[PDB]
């Protein structure tokens, strides 16, 4: 099974200038819980944005060029990325925009955080078709001293 996980600001913005400009510790904790002990697939730009391997997960990087770091696994196509995960119950695709576009048609589950924040961005989550997806979990949180925007954790499953 393939799942996508992402955090979206208003208008599906996910990034600006190869960064995420907000800081929501509760959402990063949610990301860790839902990805730990699973393989994670990311594009090269997202690898550069994170800047280091994510511990406790097999890190798989898509790039058309040879890898530059043997602490992670480098692959050159979607099918190779999937194969490199092995026989696991759930593969997590962690972006960015280009990678999400390619894996969305193959995904059964979306883990989406909707953040109430207006962000100028240059990267968006794909325009997916709402009719294709059932919401099976949602949990709203108001802003607090640690998290400066309200946010909504949602899990959707392909109908
Ligand atoms: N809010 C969130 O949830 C979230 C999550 C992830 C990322 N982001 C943000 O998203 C932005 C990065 O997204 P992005 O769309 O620019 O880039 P991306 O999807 O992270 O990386 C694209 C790169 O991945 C490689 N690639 C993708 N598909 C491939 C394929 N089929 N075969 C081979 N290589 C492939 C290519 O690398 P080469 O050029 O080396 O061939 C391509 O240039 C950043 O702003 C980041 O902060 C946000
Ligand atoms: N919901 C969601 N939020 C995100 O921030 C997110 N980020 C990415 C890509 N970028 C990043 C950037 C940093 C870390 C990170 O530092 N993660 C630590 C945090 C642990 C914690 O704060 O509790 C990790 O071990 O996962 C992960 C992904 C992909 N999907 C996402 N999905
Ligand atoms: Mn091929
Ligand atoms: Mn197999
Ligand atoms: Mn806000």
């Amino acid at each position: 099974m393939i799942s996508l996980i992402a955090a979206l600001a208003v208008d599906r913005v996910i990034g600006m200038e190869n960064a995420m400009p907000w800081n929501l510790p509760a959402d990063l904790a949610w990301f860790k819980r839902n990805t730990l002990n699973k393989p994670v697939i990311m594009g090269r730009h997202t690898w550069e944005s994170i800047g280091r391997p994510l511990p406790g997960r097999k890190n798989i990087i898509l790039s058309s060029q040879p890898g530059t770091d043997d602490r992670v696994t480098w692959v050159k196509s979607v099918d190779e990325a999937i194969a490199a995960c092995g026989d696991v119950p759930e593969i997590m695709v962690i972006g960015g925009g280009r990678v999400y576009e390619q894996f969305l048609p193959k995904a059964q589950k979306l883990y989406l955080t909707h953040i109430d924040a207006e962000v100028e961005g240059d990267t968006h989550f794909p325009d997916y078709e709402p009719d294709d997806w059932e919401s099976v979990f949602s949990e709203f949180h108001d802003a607090d001293a640690q998290n400066s925007h309200s946010y909504c954790f949602e899990i959707l499953e392909r109908r």
